[PDB]
């Protein structure tokens, strides 16, 4: 009952399914899920609840947002994109990178997060700085997920997984590897191998790491770790919550 969504027109809710069809498809076919679920968690991340600043307005469109370090590469995957946008000129690119994001997680075999439509294009990117830095721990992980966007520890833990697909580049974020043996795959082997401990192939930030010693994030790894159903819908809840941050609040 915190959202109370807007009535979008027919052709708008057309428009979404033909662009969620097409997106399940070029994502697919390109293999670049975990880059579409980095844009989706970029775009939405942002957003402070102080001063309703930033979250999935559609500012990552914006070339002073794609020029935030954070943002190294989301250039790639707006240009991806956009010939797919190009044919939907009624959707907001707000809506269109979340629906990207969820497509992303589908495709890859997890959940399916629910979609509402309806955010705007806002004009103004959020200041830099507001993503959480792979450097730092669970305090500042509190500060960006809770103090924030006012999301929940359990949030914190479950959105990590996203882990689960994709890998750092020495190029992008300077970080470089995989967290997982299956990076295309959307399942809970992040927390597997958080828990098995470092290993050669494979790699794990201080962020990561954070979620290990931390006595409320713990339980929570060793549950998703144990428990893919879990985490699976943890992680639904967590997504739907980012994609909405700032949207439809009652
Ligand atoms: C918890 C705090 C987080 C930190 C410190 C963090 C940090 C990073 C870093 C440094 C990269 C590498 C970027 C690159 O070099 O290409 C990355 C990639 C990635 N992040 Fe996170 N991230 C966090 C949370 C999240 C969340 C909440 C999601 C989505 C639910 C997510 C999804 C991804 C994905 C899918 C990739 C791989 C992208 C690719 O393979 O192109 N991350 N993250
Ligand atoms: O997930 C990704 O997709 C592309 C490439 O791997 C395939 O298009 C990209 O650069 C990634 O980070
Ligand atoms: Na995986």
């Amino acid at each position: 009952m915190a959202k109370s969504y807007p009535t979008v027109s027919a052709e708008y809710s057309e428009a979404v399914e033909k662009a969620r069809q097409k997106l399940r498809a070029l994502i697919a076919e390109k293999s670049c899920a975990p880059l579409m679920l980095r844009l989706a968690w970029h775009s939405a991340g942002t957003f402070d609840v102080s001063s309703r600043t930033g979250g999935p307005f559609g500012t990552m469109k914006n070339p002073a947002e794609l020029a935030h370090g954070a943002n190294a590469g989301l250039d790639i995957a707006v240009r991806l994109l956009e010939p797919i946008k190009e044919e939907f000129p009624i959707l907001s690119y707000a809506d269109f990178y979340q629906l990207a994001g969820v497509v992303a997680v589908e495709v890859t075999g997890g959940p399916q997060i629910p979609f509402h439509p309806g955010r705007e294009d806002k004009p103004q990117p959020p200041p830099e700085g507001r993503l959480p830095d792979a450097t730092k721990g669970s305090d500042h992980l509190r500060q960006v997920f809770g103090k924030q966007m006012g999301l929940s520890d359990q949030d914190i833990v479950a959105l990590s997984g996203g882990h689960t697909l994709g890998r750092c580049h020495k190029e992008r974020s300077g970080f470089e590897g995989a967290w997982t043996s299956n990076p295309l795959v959307f399942d809970n082997s992040y927390f597997k191998e958080l828990l098995s401990g470092d290993k050669e192939g494979l790699l794990q930030l201080p962020s990561d790491k954070a979620l290990l010693s931390d006595p409320a994030f713990r339980p929570l790894v060793d549950k998703y770790a144990a428990d893919e159903k879990a985490f699976f819908e943890d992680y639904k809840e967590a997504h739907l919550k980012l994609s909405e941050l700032g949207f439809a609040d009652a």
